[PDB]
């Protein structure tokens, strides 16, 4: 009763039909966990370790049990398809990785916590896969591409006025570390650490989920800033709790703003988070509930910077970071300020080096093909 994607299934056999009958071959597995959906990526590998064709497939989910249950699915279509399960396999998922479980956090509160044991032998092998957080995934992705030398193909400086960017501009140096956050459906984010002789680590981080802090009493905006933290207080939690980053940081907290924007207007309409990005040149409230929404993200990011002392750069990933771009270099002063002034801890921030995404890309499924690669030890 699981619906395999048919013309992925297709493609593959087709492709082995085709190609894969009489030569030896492999295949790598990198399935990317969204809190919404799962992207599935086949690599397969002929002459002991050359790629060839990469195949993917895309479903909602948004449980444990039915992710579970699609791998399973997946796992025998594969074998089916080409005879055999995967060489290697490596996840990525929208919440923290705590040794054998992933509590996936936006998925359905019911059942979001995902055991590394539900995961299909016939993709995943033994000793031969990894469990990821999807943000620490996007930052191996991103260490390959600085690696191929491509980074500053998809990154510029956030001041970039025509995007411009060279590989002097834009580069991961093995003796610096570098902060990588993300606003999607959750906020996430992560530091990439440097090792002399060109070696990369990558430390999964839950900053998405830390309180935001009120402003100072006498900061220009005060009022308005603290009316709306506890304006968001009230409305998610019943006042239980104060915000997390993630809170105005993602596509839920896009509108949570956009709300407290039109809070006394008795004529306007909520949005989602799509019509506020595509209307806030003709709507000022969604022009103000964005300038939120990013200027919160500077906010998140100085945090990590004033927390983590040798951090000397910041990458703004995502989609939705590029779809925004606009928006977000039409407000670049604003949103410069609130990076770089709004810390009595500013002096140890001047030399932070902020970049953003300029072109779409799944660093993603990136990061955990080029792991399961490490693992298939080809
Ligand atoms: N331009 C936009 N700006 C901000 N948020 C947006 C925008 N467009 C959509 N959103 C919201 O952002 C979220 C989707 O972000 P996206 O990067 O596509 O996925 P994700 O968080 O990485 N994972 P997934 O839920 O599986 O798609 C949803 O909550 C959308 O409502
Ligand atoms: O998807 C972005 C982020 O969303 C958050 O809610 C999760 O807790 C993080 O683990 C994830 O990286």
């Amino acid at each position: 009763p699981l619906v395999i994607d048919e013309d992925f299934i297709n493609q593959v056999e087709k492709h082995y039909r085709k190609s894969l009958k009489n030569i030896p071959f492999q295949y790598i597995v990198g399935v990317d966990v969204g809190a919404t959906n799962t992207r599935i990526a086949i690599q397969f590998i002929i002459n002991e370790d050359q790629d060839d064709e990469v195949f993917m497939t895309k479903f909602p989910c948004n449980t444990s049990t039915h992710l579970a249950n699609y791998l399973a699915a997946y796992g025998k279509a594969m074998v089916k398809a080409v005879g055999k399960g995967s060489a290697a396999g490596s996840i990525a998922l929208a919440g923290p990785v705590t040794g054998d479980k992933v509590r996936i956090t936006n998925y359905k509160e019911h059942d979001q916590e995902f055991f590394y044991s539900q995961l299909p032998d016939t993709l995943f092998p033994a000793s031969k896969n990894t469990f990821l957080n999807d943000l620490e995934a996007s930052c191996y992705g991103i260490i390959n591409v600085g690696t191929n030398n491509r980074l500053h193909e998809f990154f510029c400086p956030i001041d970039a006025l025509n995007n411009y960017a060279t590989s002097q501009t834009v580069r991961l140096s093995d003796t610096s570390e570098y902060a990588v956050l993300a606003m999607g459906t959750g906020l996430g984010t992560g530091l990439i650490v440097g090792s002399a002789g060109g070696k990369f680590n990558v430390i999964p981080l839950e900053a998405g989920h830390v309180h935001i802090a009120t402003p100072g009493v006498n900061s220009e905006h005060f009022k308005e800033e603290r009316e709306r933290i506890e304006f968001l207080s009230q409305k998610i939690y019943g006042g239980a709790y104060p915000i997390e980053y993630e809170d105005i940081c993602s596509g839920r907290g896009l509108e949570f703003c956009y709300e407290f924007e039109i809070r006394n207007d008795p004529n306007a309409v909520r949005k989602t988070a799509s019509q506020i990005a595509e209307s806030y040149s003709t709507d000022t409230y969604a022009r103000q509930a964005m300038i939120t929404h990013y200027r919160y993200l500077m906010k998140a990011a100085q945090n990590i910077a004033v927390l983590i002392p040798t951090c000397r750069g910041v990458f703004f990933a995502g989609d939705n970071q590029v779809f925004n771009e606009d928006f977000f270099k039409e407000h670049l002063s604003i949103l410069q300020k609130e990076l770089f002034q709004t810390h009595q801890k500013k002096h140890w921030l001047t030399d932070l080096k902020p970049y953003r995404q300029m072109k779409e890309y799944n660093f993603n499924v990136k990061g955990c093909l080029q792991k399961a690669r490490e693992l298939a030890q080809l």
